[PDB]
């Protein structure tokens, strides 16, 4: 997260860190057994880390639970990033509390101009790199489809939306992928892709979670 602020320990209690020996992606806890993340974050040997603030220090509220199964969306296209969504089942149920809490799935799609919360342990610089130990947060509005279209050379699908600031300086970045975009108190986005971070006229793109609720509900009903 570039241009954001220190969230504060456990103020975003649905935020997970995905760890394969090191933090590599975020995710969102949607119930005691399931995490939503980006398909492009798929890898084997995922440990899900809940209750995290400083990812390098055991602070006392962590739960570390191994993934038992990962399910990349059936139509995930790595070429275009279309359907950039994945479900991770936990080997054992998380103990839900004030610091480890689930986020609801939306029942409708968020509207243009809505201010959302984006969070993660990604790079905090637009040029070069610096990786935080504590969770960073960014408030950012969903941008109109027409404005997102002209803000990328790539082709955008209706399973994606963009959010952020065309003036630059405020964006998600490398290492935030998979993490939550929360609007109206529900999970509306997944950190998906971008061109650099916090560059002028290059806002972030996000998986439009509202389009996936049926598939998520079906899948967790049977796994
Ligand atoms: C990996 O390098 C990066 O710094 C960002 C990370 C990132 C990830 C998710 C969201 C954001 C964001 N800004 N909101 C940033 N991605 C890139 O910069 C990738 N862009 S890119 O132009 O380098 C590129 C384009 C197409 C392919 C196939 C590979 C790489
Ligand atoms: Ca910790």
């Amino acid at each position: 997260i570039v241009g954001g602020y220190t969230c504060g320990a456990n103020t975003v209690p649905y935020q997970v860190s995905l760890n394969s020996g090191y933090h590599f992606c975020g995710g969102s806890l949607i119930n005691s057994q399931w995490v939503v993340s980006a398909a492009h974050c798929y890898k084997s040997g995922i440990q899900v880390r809940l209750g995290e603030d400083n990812i390098n220090v055991v602070e006392g509220n962590e739960q570390f639970i191994s993934a038992s199964k990962s399910i990349v969306h059936p139509s995930y296209n790595s070429e275009t990033y279309n359907n950039d969504i994945m479900l991770i089942k936990l080997k054992s149920a998380a103990s839900l509390n004030s610091r480890v809490a689930s986020i609801s799935l939306p029942t409708s799609c968020a509207s243009a101009g809505t201010q959302c919360l984006i969070s993660g342990w990604g790079n905090t610089k637009s040029s070069g790199t610096s990786y935080p130990d504590v969770l960073k947060c960014l408030k950012a509005p969903i941008l109109s489809d027409s404005s997102c279209k002209s803000a990328s050379s790539f082709i955008i699908t209706s399973n994606m939306f963009c959010a952020g600031y065309l003036e630059g300086g405020k964006d998600a970045c490398q290492g935030d992928s998979g993490g939550p975009v929360v609007c109206s108190g529900k999970l509306q986005g997944i950190v998906s892709w971008g061109s650099g971070c916090a560059q002028k006229n290059k806002p972030g793109f996000y998986t439009k979670v509202c389009n996936y609720v049926s598939w998520i509900k079906q899948t967790i009903a049977s796994n």
